[PDB]
């Protein structure tokens, strides 16, 4: 009769079963978002567990679903603290009978939904929890969990011929009237102990979190600037709103679902045109989905140091060199220019994520945790699964079928930004040196330097490392750890 609507990373009203079976009861609905404070401590190397970034987009989306419960008739509780310890506390305030929320798959996660469910046992009251980050979900795989095949492409072939994706849930327009206690501060950075981070104009977008939000930029991107039907041969770009949906922080804190998205692109091929790029957004959130199921069977090993592999691989740890990566200081521009976007909005393509993670693991040899942990700190749009699974993936040591891979950075900076409008649009020190040349500035004479205004070791760093020489010696490290598995 009484059911609290426990929100995390769900923060939606559309394509929600916890909503859409507690408002088919008709009892009293009370949505509850907790902030809780171990989200804003500190990840293990000692960054802020949740940064501005994120936090922004966070508040906003919070902000977002209490407006759209107010606008059918409730309210959206807000409280700070820990779950297992609020919930229970509200539970006796307001003699709840039941408590519905979102499964999660990591350890974090998983540890407060143990605790919580612990707490109310002996209460007595119901909890009850339903699978939904998925495009497929759970229950329409056509295997148990134990056995998902360990490569995507088996994976995509086995549920793309044998399972079915469902329509989104289709939001309530009416609830039952909120409970007469105090709504709740949603509290701002200041208080949640996060540093804003000031607005940079060359944010891919000026992002907004919440559905509202979330819903409208699908509106833009889809719809009213028609951009899908060119997806596959724009979303290596780096510069500009469009190349890619730029969906991701949207669906990382669940304002967006991927089976409503799934649902547009199956109008819009209806509407307007089906061919290779709109499959290959729905192929990008299938590995979304896949990061997802891998992370459900293996555990916790996507976050042990030999990763879902298990190859013991000694990692440098080296906190200058770390720090040079991060700073945007290696001396390769499309390095240096991705780490500074990331620094700078949140944000990196997913051309730059797959060269910068790259490059500290096979050039500079680093612990590919340190960059997994610093991409938690900073990305607006983080999300466990998809972050720590391409991070494995990226470090040899997700099972992925390839052995030893790496970005040749020299072919990818010609390959994706031939012109340099790209590394000179966020290192305007580079900016005078002439298209294309601007990769590989180590080459320019001391005339030269001057005469573009850019010296070597001064006003850019020099490489730090020789490309070649570094991957040949970290292919060595990865082939002993490998042999030695
Ligand atoms: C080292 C590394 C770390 C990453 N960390 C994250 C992270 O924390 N959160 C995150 O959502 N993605 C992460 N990605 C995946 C990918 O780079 C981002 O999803 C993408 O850059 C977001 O831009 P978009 O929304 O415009 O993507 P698009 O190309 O428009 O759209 C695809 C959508 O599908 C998903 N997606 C696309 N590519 C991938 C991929 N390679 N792996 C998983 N999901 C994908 C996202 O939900 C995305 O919104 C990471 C990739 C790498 C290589
Ligand atoms: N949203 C989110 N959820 C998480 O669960 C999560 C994150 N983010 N970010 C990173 C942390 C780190 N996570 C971890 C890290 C270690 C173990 C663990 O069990 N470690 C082994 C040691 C393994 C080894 O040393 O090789 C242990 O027994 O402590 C579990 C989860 C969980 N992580």
């Amino acid at each position: 009769q009484k059911i609290i609507l426990w929100y995390r990373n769900d923060l939606r009203l559309h394509d929600h079963e916890p909503l859409d079976l507690a408002t088919s009861t008709q009892g009293q609905i009370i949505p509850l978002y907790c902030f809780d404070p171990r989200q804003f401590a500190k990840t293990s190397f000692g960054f802020p567990k949740t940064g501005g970034f994120r936090g922004k987009f966070l508040l906003e989306s919070v902000a977002d679903l209490r407006h759209n419960f107010q606008k059918i008739g409730s309210n959206l509780l807000v409280r700070i603290g820990e779950p297992e310890r609020v919930i229970f506390d509200l539970v006796k305030q307001l003699n709840i009978d039941a408590v519905y929320y979102h499964k999660e798959v990591t350890a974090e996660e998983l540890a407060v939904e143990t605790a919580l469910e612990k707490a109310l046992t002996p209460l007595g009251v119901e909890v009850k929890s339903f699978w939904g980050a998925t495009l497929y979900h759970l229950k329409e795989l056509p295997f148990p969990i134990e056995k998902l095949p360990e490569l995507f492409t088996n994976f995509r072939k086995q549920v793309e011929q044998k399972s079915v994706i469902y329509p989104p849930y289709t939001p309530p327009n009416q609830l039952p009237q909120f409970p007469d206690i105090e709504p709740g501060e949603i509290p701002t950075l200041t208080e949640l102990g996060i540093t804003p981070a000031p607005f940079d104009e060359r944010s891919v977008l000026d992002f907004a979190g919440g559905e509202t939000a979330g819903l409208s930029r699908l509106n833009d991107y889809f719809w009213r600037r028609d951009c899908l039907k060119n997806y596959k041969q724009t979303r290596n770009g780096m510069l500009g709103s469009d190349y890619s949906s730029k969906f991701s922080p949207w669906l990382a804190n669940g304002c967006l679902s991927p089976r409503w998205i799934y649902q547009q692109v199956q109008d819009y091929q209806h509407q307007r045109v089906k061919n290779d790029s709109t499959y290959w957004l729905v192929f990008e959130l299938l590995w979304r989905d896949y990061f997802r199921f891998i992370c459900l069977k293996h555990g916790p090993k996507v976050f042990y140091k030999s990763g879902l592999q298990g190859v013991k691989i000694p990692w440098g740890e080296n906190w200058e060199q770390w720090q040079i990566w991060c700073q945007g200081l290696t001396g390769f521009p499309l390095v240096d220019a991705n780490m500074r976007e990331l620094a700078a909005t949140g944000f990196m393509s997913n051309r730059g994520r797959q060269n910068v993670a790259s490059f500290l693991t096979k050039n500079l040899g680093i612990n590919w945790q340190m960059g997994a942990e610093w991409f938690e700190s900073v990305l607006i749009d983080y999300d466990v699964c998809s972050n720590w699974g391409n991070w494995n993936y990226t470090a040899g040591v997700g099972n992925d079928g390839r052995g030893f891979r790496y970005f040749n950075i020299a072919k990818q900076s010609q390959d994706y930004d031939p012109m340099g409008d790209y590394v000179k649009h966020w290192l305007p020190e580079l900016a005078s040196i002439p298209d294309g040349r601007v990769h590989s500035p180590w080459r320019l004479s001391n005339q030269e330097q001057i005469r573009f205004g850019v010296r070597l070791g001064v006003d850019y760093p020099y490489p730090m490392v020789d490309l070649q020489e570094s991957v040949e010696a970290n292919r060595r490290i990865y082939e002993k750890a490998l042999r030695m598995t």
